[PDB]
């Protein structure tokens, strides 16, 4: 894990982060961090390899206000898994459908809360054939991801 | 199961459960301390564990919260600090050692609502190399435990 802090700068950190993620089995990741008491996303540090069209669609649709993982992150340090039960309203369900259409079906979101009030999320999606396989996979990797998120937060807050 | 923390009733039961989970991971002495957001003193701290009373009393009376290097580390990072040796810092390590607390680590706690604290755990060992091997062997499980303790503990201390 210390290779993240020991990376040279943004590009090497992003690739190392995305590579640790792929080695664990997640082809898609997004790390997002805001400074303490941020009012909007003008100063957000957001990196990863989510598809561009989905990044753009989520911004244009204002999905930070509907995505249930975002409100979760304001309330907890524990992971939220992407499962049917977290999409309660129709509007959350169609967030779910559009993420799915973009290729992001199975996954989880780890909240980020830094020592200087930084607020963020590390999200990772796994390409699996059904929820049973996705869940099995995530169990096997969860303790390692649990460390990764804090090593990512501490190093990324230093970079950002 | 981490679930038994969230379902406990009252600080006695919670602290017992946490102490047992730690003991199972090889740690005989632990201290969980948590302050509300932007605390200026320790008057509203929630501190539970099985550190010895004489050591707790000494640490407070001697002002060791201003000396102990783990405390400033927690204000600056989410990553753990392993216990490894200023002249007052020299005094601090000697007196901890005299109290039986020689090897261990402190896991900083940064809550979703700005709670600040630490989960400190001591391991009994023949020497530091052996202590290190004992801690490394359980570090992924401890990493999950500290965040479960923080999420449940914040509720117990400040909300329910
Ligand atoms: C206030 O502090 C914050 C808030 C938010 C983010 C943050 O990274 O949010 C974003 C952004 Br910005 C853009 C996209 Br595209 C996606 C997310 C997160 N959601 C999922 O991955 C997700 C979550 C559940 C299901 C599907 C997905 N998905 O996007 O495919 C960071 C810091
Ligand atoms: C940032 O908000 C905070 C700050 C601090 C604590 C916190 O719990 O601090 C305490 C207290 Br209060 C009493 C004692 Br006794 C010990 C500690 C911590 N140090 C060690 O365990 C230690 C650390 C290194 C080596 C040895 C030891 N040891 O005590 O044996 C909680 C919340
Ligand atoms: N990295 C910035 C602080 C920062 C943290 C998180 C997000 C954005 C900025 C300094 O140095």
């Amino acid at each position: 894990f210390l290779e993240l802090e020991r990376s040279s700068g943004k590009l090497e950190w992003s690739a190392i982060l995305q590579k640790m993620a792929s080695d664990l089995g997640f082809s898609k990741i997004l790390f997002g961090l805001l400074p303490k008491d941020s009012q909007d996303y003008e100063n957000a540090f957001i990196v990863g390899n989510y598809p561009a069209a989905w990044r753009e669609h989520y911004d244009r649709a204002g999905y930070a206000r509907v995505d249930p993982t975002v409100s979760h992150c304001t309330q907890s340090v524990l992971p939220i898994f992407w499962e049917p039960s977290i999409y309660q309203t129709r509007k959350q369900h169609e967030f779910f459908e559009e993420a799915s259409a973009a290729g992001l079906v199975y996954g989880l979101t780890m909240p980020l809360h830094g020592a200087r009030g930084e607020l963020g999320a590390l999200s990772l999606s796994v390409e699996a054939e059904n929820r049973a396989e996705a869940n099995r996979f995530m169990e096997s990797v969860l303790p390692t991801l649990w460390m990764l998120k804090d090593y990512a937060l501490q190093s990324g807050a230093g970079l950002a």
